[PDB]
């Protein structure tokens, strides 16, 4: 089925230093959107709630002509797994590796995500982002089991210069994604975020657009 | 005023070896259009023509609330200069400088172009090349007087196999850009490319569209 | 104390294919020599095992004037933790981190090694990779707790060309580093590998050699 | 024959400012030394003049076993052209490509430089540039007429903090390099740099050593 929940186990480490956080959320898989409550386990975040944007669920995209190959995939039972470097531009980097289960139409996400090389006076460390730029990722089909995403993402900051970072990706399918994904070729993906957060939680949305053209 | 005509002077080298290009076209400002016409002038090239396409002209291209930048700057006169990187994934690397002057509607460029360790056996030097994928270029403006542009770029060959390029580039005020420019960030510009050649000519189409969203 | 042994317990997937690996060796920390010997536990890799050969001890490494910071880290027991990108000319990547325990002079690496988007026909999947070549990496320390360290590789292979990445890495350690590391940067260290595969085991040689000059 | 005086001309442009500079100098081709000196034409620089380091003739480069190939390319008259891209970690980017012509042992340099998005408020164009660090080049052969060379560059800052660069060439060549230059790769070459400036000049030391192993 396509999804109508989802939860998130958030695992790993930034600049050495181990965290973890559960949420939980829902969405709307014929329109591409989706929002997330997480509750801080045991107090704020040691860094911008923002870097974790990308990590805080593709199976709520459609295709601009049916499914898109995440929700086949989560249709079927057979999956992909997730993929995905970030470089940032003053030399910090994720990692990160974003396993699915599936019972009905709830998702379980188990993602990690590794950071370092954040400087300590850096818009991170400091909790200087305001919010994430929209984007948009290119998607290209290199064999039928695996998609290549990029993007440049940026975030605003308090000091009012963007704070830009590399995104890169592959998606690897269990499974070959069929005919009507493969045929076009580039996919793009438009992606709207929001988050809010204070000393205890936060609430996450995302709206995200598939097309090939727009003209 | 807008443009309505341009022509094109393309010279440098690829792999050590001269070229050099003229061509004349026309372009519709309020839509985004343009068509080229061009001849070579060192008799036939010795590398892929696709490889020329994006140095085969934003003035054509106009912004959802107005002008664009470029667009601004040729009406004023104050111009602006194109500072462009291409890193081609099998190790090939293009720079290019273009200049413009203009006469009226009529635009006048001066582009440089050169280009370095493109592969004896690789889809450039052997003409692999056979369309340019559609692309979705992202432009922030880091100071009031530059932008910063990124895509990344694809080919489908005759190998069935895409040669990937990261494309990158200033672009160089001499005036700052209105503030209706600078409060929307990021812009993107979608473009479609059409290119026909035989040995001595090739015939040039661009469609460019900016967008700040698709939703 | 200085490491004398060590054991290597390396996991993780390449192309979403789990895999999982155990070796042992020794090394000279006076000398930066090594060596690694493993079984494939359950049948050949299902990739070129010279793709490991960075995975497969910087605790051996002696600094110019002194114990590496590597060393040091091992012997107040305070340690460190590397975090490594790799970045394939044919699209492909890997994140790897690395955490180790120490018991006496033996050490016990972790390494968790996470492989995707290498092409089916690329010299991974097909084992055209013939031997890793001599590399130098460059070190610097952005803050008294990280080092940056950055090396392009490159690798032989049976069709007579090079197969290129870019290797990127934090170490990020628990305790400052001390002030006599600090002061000399950039820091250099120049690296020599071996290794030898059957369908069922692999041995493995490195030399490390930290350098600031050559003249 | 092998050179042992030189003049420059730079030209080109900042942040669309044109600079054009000329100077003269004299090196040891046997020991991998030069030294030249400019005084500024138009007034005073607009830029850190440390930027120039790269720009500011590897014909004065001996290999260990006898001439490089730069060497042999000016000595048959045949020559070589360096096209170099160097992205900088706050988005700068420098494109540039030298030409040179040869008088006996006079190496006379035409080298175009452009660079774009400097911020205004960065260390390039407020002077806090302070050094730049020494350096080792990794080249490689993927044809015989072609280097390929990277490095990555810093400088040393006011503000303490290194100023980083990718720098990437390719040295192409009229004529074949040698067969007994060509199996020897990877080649690396450590650069040692020194400027003096003044209001109304600098002068420029590079010392270069070419080296296929420290062990």
């Amino acid at each position: 089925p396509l999804p109508k929940t989802h939860e998130l186990h958030i695992f790993g480490s930034f600049n050495g230093v181990e965290f973890d956080m559960v949420g939980r959320g829902i969405g709307n898989p014929n329109e591409g959107s989706e929002e997330l409550n997480a509750k801080f386990t045991k107090g704020p975040l040691k860094f911008s709630p923002y870097i974790l944007v990308p990590h805080l669920y593709y199976q709520y995209l459609p295709f601009p002509d049916g499914m898109s190959p995440f929700q086949a995939a989560m249709h079927d039972g057979s999956g992909y797994q997730v993929h995905r470097t970030i470089q940032y531009e003053d030399g910090a980097s994720v990692t990160a590796h974003y396993r699915y289960t599936y019972e009905g139409s709830h998702i379980k996400g188990e993602f990690q995500v590794i950071g370092t090389g954040f400087p300590p006076d850096g818009p991170v460390m400091t909790n200087k982002l305001t919010a994430m730029d929209w984007s948009v990722t290119k998607m290209l089909y290199p064999n039928d089991k695996t998609i290549l995403s990029t993007a440049d993402c940026s975030y605003t900051t308090t000091a009012g210069k963007r704070y830009q970072s590399k995104m890169r990706e592959n998606n690897t399918f269990a499974k070959p994604m069929a005919a009507d994904i493969l045929q076009k070729q580039p996919m793009f993906v438009f992606r709207k975020s929001e988050l809010q957060h204070s000393k205890t939680e936060l609430t996450f949305k995302e709206w995200q657009k598939a097309f090939t053209d727009v003209m």
